[PDB]
């Protein structure tokens, strides 16, 4: 559950954890034991790249930064993806962290 950006994310790490903004938010509904859940599913990027995500019950918000932690890696429909299950962790992240100068990559 260690911090990775999200190019790092494989199964060889089932738990990780992300920081980035959600963005284009997408609704839908599937049967789980019997019982009809809705899950929110979006794109995520950061610094590095982007990739698909799948949260369940929780809603996400647009271009919303937020942390996630104790994430779970999946694979659907042949592309991976964080799920963001009950027992997982959401942060919000309303305090600004530049520091260093962000003018030269080096």
């Amino acid at each position: 559950s260690d911090l990775v950006k999200i190019r790092d994310v494989s199964l060889s790490t089932p738990y990780v954890s992300v920081i980035g903004k959600i963005t284009g938010i997408h609704k839908k509904e599937y049967e789980s034991d019997g019982t009809t859940k809705s899950v929110y599913q979006g794109y995520i990027e950061d610094d590095t790249a982007r990739i698909r995500i799948s949260s369940f019950g929780k809603q996400l918000q647009d271009s919303d930064v937020v942390r996630i932690d104790n994430a779970r890696v999946a694979q659907f429909n042949g592309y991976l993806s964080l799920s963001v299950g009950d027992s997982s962790r959401i942060e919000s992240v309303n305090v600004n962290i530049p520091l260093e100068h962000h003018h030269h990559h080096h």
